[PDB]
């Protein structure tokens, strides 16, 4: 087996087509299903897998109570084939309250973070064995992508942050060969806060669209040079911004370089990708809540500051339904590299207080060069039907 | 591994022998089992799989309530090895309220349709990745076979319809190579309405026996030329007709060319296949309801208009028990291609109102050149024992 | 992969050592587990599988009620790796209320019988597809081994009976190549009634120890010549007889040739095998009930009429616990062919009337040339703890 | 595939990083999960497996009552991929109330002991078949490691004891080739009592750190010469001793040669390993009870009698939480052999009497040459949330 190089052009797409849905919460009302959050998707050269952070319990289980909390020692990374819900036969790949995973063409890498807030440990597991680890560098919740890392020619990269969630922090970009950390580069450029990067191969390098939790409702960009380990960063140009919270479309701004200081504090994991001067992006439909999900293309959204002409919009989840995190993954076709995305569909607390748990299902779409229609694919569980 | 060509003679059979049964509904009363409908069977060159459309829920689950409806966003295509019931470890292959799947000798193709009635999307997934998609062309429930598609030398064909369920509609035949649509041919010939085709390889081409939902209780035939993409169509000659509803045997007719205008509106998915001048076919035992299931050979049933001499009848499901859709699949043997069929056994609403759900199990038979006896293999669940 | 020839000497053993146990009934009180009976074990060249006839339901399920009955349309053959209990992910291999399975070195053969008592059908499934079938020849419960068939050089043999359970019947020996019946030989020799054969390879032929349900408490022997399809039959010489019911050891007899007319009517499936002049055999400890299970070697038990000197006895299940059917399977080692056996542990009705179901677990032992101790490995469920 | 030789240097480590956690007990409160104890981990050359001794029942099941007992006929060895909890699809590999397993590079060996206390049987299963067996030699609970055995160049070694738990016993070291016992060496050297060895490859031989249940709270060492079958034994030098119970650190002693006669009676399975003159070891945090778990390096802990200078301590489980057995396993990396360990986390009786069962979950760490932080990873179940 050969290392992936992702050395094909990006598929020219017209939008996205339905790919997968797991119905986790509906199933949880009649079956033993893991409580999760922070899901993502990543594929080996043959097939795709769904991942999530378990909460060390199933939903219909008293331990599901107060699973709104992000960090407990019992969180583990779950991995199934895409479309297989997280049932009791699911493998817990590592201990993790924050993670990233990727396949380099030969084997899986998993980056798993657990332990004390002020002194966490990141474990690096490759091809079924622990190869490396690193401890917290800023003593304030060492944390990573919650989506797939990216490997080119046997070197995988992942973005990690340690430090304040509401002020300047310490972001580093790791380069890993067969599970071994071979280089660490500090964040460089104009991005001022980086969380939860959604990265993708853009041969010869890697590009990430992330979350600014401090001053920006525009999404930061991190560019990773795999030849020399140099880092650059900026913000997505589009005046239609991707974070939540954010200003309405008529009063939102981005200058490509600085955080916009528009409802900048807090955020949600998300994604976007460039195509020439244009930008494909997703976001919640609501400007303030993790509600709904839409995708569209922004004409000049990559190259032109404050561009706001969109086209090819698709509703993925209507605004009467809950969404959550979302992220990108890439899939190699015969001639081109395709871009796909998943959307986390969060149910329970804090928004729905009839139940005491917090969990999610997922829906997944992939880029298409063909045509498509309309729809809405929300979680679909009736909150009144659920065990509390 | 090589592409399938199905370039062997059809097996000469004497009837059918028991092959598989999943007991889905009996098991649902003591286990977490998916609610499904529209099942089918398809085999890779080594082994067979059962498929069905899930309803995004298990049976013993409040979400099973009112699952009689055909189209919701939570329907996904399920795929297990044949005989493995749809338990919680079942893979949801794609999002779909209508589907078709087939293996070309190298990899699986799945055709999955979901979304709004008036603006649906068909996704084409091959070897684990989304390769193509197409949107609705008549804005009225784009829909497909609910049984296996057929591939010859790397080109797979599938029949799809969009438009009225009770009048002229727009039927097209797609040719797909490794998930990529390479040609689309409009329906041609004398068939006037086409739904839910049951297709099979008949080298060098593909033949389908379908459902006319408009004016015929005789079943339409669609013939597909894989070399030049030409289409022809007609009706099964047999005066013993295959649809439900239909006239009594003494007053049913077919002229091989036109819908018979005998209780023609509505219908049920079904199958038949030719052997020289004769016809093997299945149908419900009841003339008006989806009750019972029988197979037989009609002497001159392929070539002689209105032929009514049957022989080699077998009861598959007695008329005191519910059936449902049925369809064909083909299995390559050492010297010949065999024909098999499945029967959907529908339980719950609208026929059985003690429970609020609608689901099914399956029974499966394959052609035999040997001998056999008699029996009846219905769903077998006691409606009074079920969770409602 | 090559066809099995079993052309090695039989392992010289000193007794048997513990190999597997599934605890099916204990687990059934806290989990969804199939209701079964008539289990057996058979191994491919790499690993062993457990088989049983399902009753189309799990135990904690209202459909488990009155599963004492031997024949319903919902019985299917289950197949898991040995030691994996029959959970809801278990594959139902075929429809069957009587079966036999075996691997020829290349693929699995399954012989599955279902349908009406007076007109049953036996299906032959090889390498995942239906290859042949045969109908009832005597119109009175066509039936077969309920343990493994045996293949030499690509030809598998299986023994089937059709006709009276309490008088002369019609027993035939089938020879099957890649699922295709190539020859059928009538029973010949002095055995007067044959049921439920436990067969094993004894290169160049196959030897079976069976059950006489009419006049013998001594077990019939069927010898199968694989070169010319000729059949011979007799009775096990040992004066310590293997069937249940039977006379006590002080008043039991066998002359090697005729049924002994000692408590001959009825019986239980069982096994024995020859080693030179000696015989290894198992049987229930009780002479009248399917209670307990013991094995031992009978000195001169193969060659000497009415021999009653035993040695190397082992208790497998003590006589305070229920047993049931038992049968042989053979496993190829580096230098020799080993003999193993399973014991069915039947719980529920008719012996235990607190519950309404009938089911079983299994325990499995293999021949050893080493040493061993003592024990008892019964089903182990507390009948008072079970769902009724 | 080739036999393992473990002919690489030991990885130089700085401590341990989180590797796996199964959350078995939390899950048992909302799912059907096996009752177990005495777990361990062992890896084939590609991936790791978790093993444990089942109690023939799930937790939420009346049969879980009084599962504190160590030996019943229904105990079987369970084997899943590491991180897959023991759900109902788990394979029971053999019948066993004491076990050891290991992979020689080609296939799995399992050593399974069951039967009467005074006359037990050890079965040896290799590559899926029973190859050998041995009976009890001292008629007093024949028993073995409860962790992985070790194979070099096709010979596997395992340590077994038979005899008193509180006085001199009969310990033997077996050498097994492809499941066949080829040599048995008696214990030799100065270790006076040996139980539950935790062994590891130390090319060209094998080294074990065990439990002295008679006179020592210092842990015995057994060294195994694989070339000539000679045995030597002693005690771990470290004055910080590894057993439980044990004296306080200020009053504990070891002289490397003899049991220390300090709270020596009883004990707990545990581990340690040498690196030059230093020692890496784990132990319960509590001196008298199986509570908490810590690891550290003892400077001079291998070579210097009574050394008590520790460094690089890590809390694995805080002392407010239950631990249990622990043991070592080795994983081959690219350049070196790494050492990992598991910790059994025992819940229920006798410590927690609200429930009537006794079971466990596990947590697993592996050696790292990188860095790490702090945490605590206990079982995590709320005893008040459990079925009793
Ligand atoms: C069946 O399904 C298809 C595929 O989903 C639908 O077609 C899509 O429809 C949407 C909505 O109309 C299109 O997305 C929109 O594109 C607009 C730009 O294109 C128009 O205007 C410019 C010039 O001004 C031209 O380039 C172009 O030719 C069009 O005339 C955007 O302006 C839209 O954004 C604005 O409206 C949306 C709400 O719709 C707001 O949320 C935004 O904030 C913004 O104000 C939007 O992006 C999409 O391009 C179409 N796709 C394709 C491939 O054609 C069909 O509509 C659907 N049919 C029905 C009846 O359901
Ligand atoms: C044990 O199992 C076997 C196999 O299933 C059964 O044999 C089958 O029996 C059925 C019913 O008799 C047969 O199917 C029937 O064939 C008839 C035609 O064949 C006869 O008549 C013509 C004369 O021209 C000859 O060609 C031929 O040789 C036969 O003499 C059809 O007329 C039947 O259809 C009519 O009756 C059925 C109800 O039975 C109605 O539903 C139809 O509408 C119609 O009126 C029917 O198709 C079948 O051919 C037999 N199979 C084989 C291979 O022999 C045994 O009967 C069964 N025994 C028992 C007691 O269970
Ligand atoms: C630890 O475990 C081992 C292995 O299981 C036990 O050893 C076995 O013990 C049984 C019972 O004694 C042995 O089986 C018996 O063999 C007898 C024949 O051998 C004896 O007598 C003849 C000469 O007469 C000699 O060949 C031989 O040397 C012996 O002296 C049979 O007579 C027995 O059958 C009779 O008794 C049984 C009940 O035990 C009745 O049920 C029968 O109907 C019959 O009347 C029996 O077959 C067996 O051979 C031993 N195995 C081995 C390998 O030695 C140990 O006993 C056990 N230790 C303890 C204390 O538990
Ligand atoms: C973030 O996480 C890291 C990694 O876990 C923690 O660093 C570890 O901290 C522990 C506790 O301090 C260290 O283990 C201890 O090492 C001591 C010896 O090392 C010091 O002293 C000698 C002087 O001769 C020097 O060799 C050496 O350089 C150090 O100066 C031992 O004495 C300790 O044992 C004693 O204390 C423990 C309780 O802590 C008792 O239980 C023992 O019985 C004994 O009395 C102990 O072994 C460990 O070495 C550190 N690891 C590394 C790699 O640096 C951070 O502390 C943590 N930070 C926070 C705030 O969480
Ligand atoms: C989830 O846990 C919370 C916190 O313990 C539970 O809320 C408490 O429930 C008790 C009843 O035992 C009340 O007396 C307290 O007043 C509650 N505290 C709070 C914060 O409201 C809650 O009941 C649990 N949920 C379930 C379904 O068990
Ligand atoms: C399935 O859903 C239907 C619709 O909600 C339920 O039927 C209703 O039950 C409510 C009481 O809860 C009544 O007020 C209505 O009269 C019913 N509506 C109809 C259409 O009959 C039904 O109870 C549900 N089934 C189950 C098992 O909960
Ligand atoms: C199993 O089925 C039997 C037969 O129906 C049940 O026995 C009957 O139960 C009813 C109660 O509904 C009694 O009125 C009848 O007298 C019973 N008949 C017999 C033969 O005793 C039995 O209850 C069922 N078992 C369970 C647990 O549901
Ligand atoms: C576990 O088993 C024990 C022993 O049978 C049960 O404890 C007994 O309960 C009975 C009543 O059913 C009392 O008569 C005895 O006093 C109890 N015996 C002891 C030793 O305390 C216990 O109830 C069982 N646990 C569960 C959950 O059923
Ligand atoms: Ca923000
Ligand atoms: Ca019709
Ligand atoms: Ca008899
Ligand atoms: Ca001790």
């Amino acid at each position: 087996v050969e290392y992936r190089n992702w050395s094909k052009p990006q598929c020219q797409i017209t939008g996205f087509a339905p790919f997968s849905k797991d119905n986790s919460i509906r199933l949880s009302a009649g079956g033993d299903i893991w409580v999760t959050r922070e899901p993502y998707v990543s594929c080996d050269p043959g097939k795709c897998y769904q991942f999530a952070l378990g909460q060390g319990t199933t939903l219909d289980n008293k331990h599901s109570n107060d699973t709104v909390h992000d960090r407990i020692p019992h969180r583990t990374l779950l991995m199934n084939e895409l479309g297989v819900p997280f049932h009791l036969g699911t493998r817990q790949v590592c201990i993790a309250w924050s993670s990233s995973s990727c396949h380099d063409g030969k084997a899986w890498l998993h980056v798993c973070i657990t332990g004390d807030d002020k002194n966490a440990t990141a474990s690096f597991i490759y091809d079924g064995r622990l190869v490396d680890s690193i401890g917290s560098w800023s003593q304030n919740i060492l944390r990573t992508q919650e989506s797939e890392c990216v490997c080119i020619n046997g070197t995988c990269t992942v973005v990690m942050t340690d430090g304040s969630a509401s002020g300047r922090a310490d972001t580093r970009i790791l380069f890993i060969e067969e599970g071994k950390i071979v280089h660490i580069s500090p964040l460089s450029g104009s991005a001022q806060h980086i969380e939860e990067c959604s990265c993708y191969p853009r041969y010869p390098g890697v590009r990430c669209i992330c979350r600014d939790n401090w001053k920006g409702s525009n999404r930061p960009v991190v560019d990773i040079n795999m030849e020399d380990y140099s880092i650059d960063s900026s913000y997505v140009c589009s005046g239609l911004v991707g974070d939540t919270p954010r200003n309405d479309d008529s009063s939102s701004n981005s200058n490509c370089r600085n955080p916009n200081n528009e409802r900048g504090t807090q955020g949600v994991k998300g994604w976007a990708f460039d195509n020439g001067n244009d930008l494909w992006m997703g976001r919640t439909i609501s400007k303030e809540s993790r509600s709904g999900y839409e995708t569209f293309k922004v004409i000049g959204g990559w190259s032109t500051p404050n561009s706001k002409s969109q086209v090819n919009r698709q509703v993925i989840v209507d605004n009467n339904n809950w969404s959550g995190y979302s992220g990108i993954f890439s899939v190699e076709g015969k001639s081109c590299i395709n871009r796909c995305f998943y959307v986390e569909l969060i149910r329970g607390r804090p928004q729905e207080t009839r139940v005491w748990w917090t969990s999610n299902s997922i829906v997944v779409f992939c880029g298409t060069s063909g045509t498509y229609g309309t729809g809405s694919w929300p979680d679909g569980a009736n909150i009144n039907f659920m065990p509390i």
